[PDB]
């Protein structure tokens, strides 16, 4: 029973993610999507709109599912019955970043971190810049998942 | 049966590259060690001392073995029934190298790449730096495994 | 007709800017300055003075006007009749930053963006850098153009 | 009369390649491809191959002409009457290693460097990478030019 | 009479923060603390709270004082008699960040900045972090001094 | 007695080196370049040319000693009982070469290093690129010492 999860605020949810989740479904018995919320309140979606958008992408692999996330990730993998996390890089300064995530993760609870890198197609999509251009007019359709683009029209509708 | 390949020159394996296979064995139903040799004959040790010395130092991974790769990677992985590479990372530049090679093979044969970063402790480890240490005169016995320490006693002795 | 847009908030224009202009306009048949403001408002000088010290730094360069710009840059990029953006670049981390949002540009778009690197004089010259040393006391005059230097002493005079 | 040189190797031209030559042609009035060839003679296509492979995969390009460069690449740009050189970044690293030779252009002959940012699609494509996998029997064909591809297939048949 | 100041907001000290103070009180004949408070009071400990820990943990260092910084760091730097900082270098990123800060350092003041490498096993050590997971629950005992560990402690329990 | 090591090739010696020079002799009693030569011969000048560059660009520096390095340099190190070395960086991507480099000098021999941030005006210059340069006809008499441009204007004439 191998199995990872891969975690994430996904606001929303982007097809770089579903490209990471599918690959993972690939190698793992298991994935798990853990959606981590910030506490402050300041997404663009709420919790349930993002679980619900995360469902919607996913509905082609039947060994990933979807939950959220509370605490520390790696209580949250030890809760799964897991030791490893999935994450996707794009660049070497994501990859400084998260390496020092990964370590700390690894020292507090013998979690291990496995990376993959991204598809080159969706090298420059992020939530943050799909909903930068999404906020000024511009079309990222192409960048998201149909769940969520139907959700951002009717935001901008 | 979730499988990975963990391929490299291991010339030889260091203490860094033994942390990378414990941890794909920990989460791959099986792992295969693809030992890459240069063909024009520039390294320190044969091929058959490089594998000896990979499995001396693996005998505590029972679901690893050890294997001499030939030709494209990607075709040693998908020869082994796998469909997924193993990597350690230590910096961002080695990640920019590395992220290359793992698009190309995804688009030559839909062999993905899942890497690990380094063990902090291993961070400055590589062969050729311990091996150009040790050429000079250098201590680097706490950075390889034992079987990898004889055989380097051996040759300045 | 070639032409480039030099986005950026200018808060203030610094020499490591004003380098950027004279590059573009040496090499683009015309060069629009496109002053994008942070609508927040937490910047140091307001919109009307970051015009006139761009204006006022660059009157020896007949063929670059200046603007203020409204909504995706790419919008205002076509709204010039132009499909060129020109940025500069200090470093590799920089680099990355840079690239996600000239791909994201193109691909929303098809405008395209062309970086030059900094001169090595002022590699370490930032708006925000310049403003917290002068806040702090610090002489930066000789990183920032006159007419931004007289602004500056007015205000902590 | 604006213009720009594109120099490399091009050993072979890439896909990669093609795309910053389209991307100068729609900005510059004129562009020079800029074949420097390596003296020691390690290449894979000789000059006259490489120089036929550009020019039947550039045919869509009327305002780009191709040369072979001697000398430094600042003498080359200046007998073609311009000041500016066209190059393609991937990555940061890439970035600061060109950065340097474009500060050092800058200084010695007062030539300037415009870089572009790789299109996401052959982010992975370099000619090196491509001639490998070539080399070892990988199908390359859907990152080179059909002239190129003509040209490779008739080495390994 | 040479000396270094090592600045900081040290909130709280790390260990590998006091691996840094003890590799330059090695080198230096003085070496000065300097924590330089955030005004906007958002840090964890207080100022008196982070003078005490950085003192308790540094009992071993004879040649070292700890004291509060104000102003520009160059002009503390002055005010002690010094010309030099000395601070820890992670990563890649890390460098071209404090890379800006020591030339504008130099450039307003003439005061230089030597850079030393992270031990190891710090690598993922930041004040940062720590804080994060010890927020959540998380043991971080092993990152940092006693005197931080049992504060820490006092603020959960 | 505090002092350091400044080890290199210097093939030849630029006036980036001696800013390192200058900065090293400022804050240590003493420092002492040591001139590690390539066993191969592949460099440009013998070792008592490039002896004499560092020597005769130095002369300004009583502080300064310059000596032939032989075998690992923690143990020149230690031979001139020390236990610093210092070197300049120039790029993120330089720093995590000697990141590596320095610890596991540090590992080896317990020898630290410390690394001065490039002067923003020497960024670009290398031996290796003024080399280039240089033996193509360019001129880079304003990178280097003169009595560096002695010895190449007359190889040259
Ligand atoms: C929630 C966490 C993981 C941060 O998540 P983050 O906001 O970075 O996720 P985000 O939704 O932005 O993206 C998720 C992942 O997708 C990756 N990704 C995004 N786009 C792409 C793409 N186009 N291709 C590949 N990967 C991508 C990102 O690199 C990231 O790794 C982190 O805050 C966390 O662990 N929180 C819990 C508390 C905790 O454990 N703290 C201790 C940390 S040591
Ligand atoms: C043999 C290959 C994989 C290159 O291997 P390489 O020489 O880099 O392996 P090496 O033994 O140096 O190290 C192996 C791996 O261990 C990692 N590693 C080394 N030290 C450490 C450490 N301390 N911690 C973590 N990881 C580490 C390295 O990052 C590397 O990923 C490559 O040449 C190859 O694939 N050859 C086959 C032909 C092919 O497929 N070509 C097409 C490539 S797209
Ligand atoms: C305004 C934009 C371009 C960001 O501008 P930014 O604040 O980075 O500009 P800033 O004034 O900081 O600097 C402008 C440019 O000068 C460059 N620069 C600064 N100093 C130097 C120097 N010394 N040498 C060379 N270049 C320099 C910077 O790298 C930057 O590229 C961006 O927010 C934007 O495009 N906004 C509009 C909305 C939009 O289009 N969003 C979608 C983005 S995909
Ligand atoms: C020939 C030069 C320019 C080096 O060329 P190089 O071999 O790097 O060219 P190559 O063919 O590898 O690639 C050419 C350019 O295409 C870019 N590129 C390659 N693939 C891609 C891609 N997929 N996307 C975008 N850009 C790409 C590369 O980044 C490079 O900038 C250099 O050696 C030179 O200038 N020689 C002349 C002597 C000289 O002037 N020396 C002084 C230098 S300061
Ligand atoms: C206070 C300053 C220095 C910033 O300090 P900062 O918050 O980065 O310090 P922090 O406590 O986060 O860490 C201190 C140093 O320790 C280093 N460090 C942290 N962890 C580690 C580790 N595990 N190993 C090695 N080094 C480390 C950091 O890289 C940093 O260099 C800066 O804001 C400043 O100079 N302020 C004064 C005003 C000023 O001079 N401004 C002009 C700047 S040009
Ligand atoms: C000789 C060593 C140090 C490598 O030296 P290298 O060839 O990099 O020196 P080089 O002359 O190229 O430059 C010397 C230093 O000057 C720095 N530098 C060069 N130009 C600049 C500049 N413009 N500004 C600032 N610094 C600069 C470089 O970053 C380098 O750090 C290394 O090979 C060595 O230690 N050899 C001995 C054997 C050994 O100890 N091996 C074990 C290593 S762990």
């Amino acid at each position: 029973m191998t199995g990872a999860v891969c975690p994430g605020s996904f606001d929303p949810v982007t097809l770089g993610h579903v490209d990471i989740f599918e690959r993972a479904a690939a190698q793992f018995d298991e994935v798990v999507v853990a959606i981590l919320v910030n506490p402050a309140k300041t997404g663009m979606f709420d919790l349930d709109e993002r679980i619900a958008m995360v469902k919607e992408s996913t509905t082609h692999l039947p060994n990933l599912r979807v939950q959220v996330g509370h605490g520390l990730v790696v209580d949250f993998v030890r809760s799964c019955g897991m030791t490893a996390i999935v994450k996707g890089l794009r660049t070497g300064t994501d990859f400084e970043y998260e390496l020092q995530m990964a370590q700390m993760n690894k020292h507090i609870a013998g979690v291990d971190t496995f990376f993959v890198a991204t598809a080159p197609r969706y090298s420059f999509v992020s939530s943050s810049l799909a909903k930068e251009v999404a906020m000024l007019g511009g079309d990222v359709s192409e960048l998201l998942p149909e769940p969520v683009n139907r959700r951002l029209r009717d935001r901008l509708n």
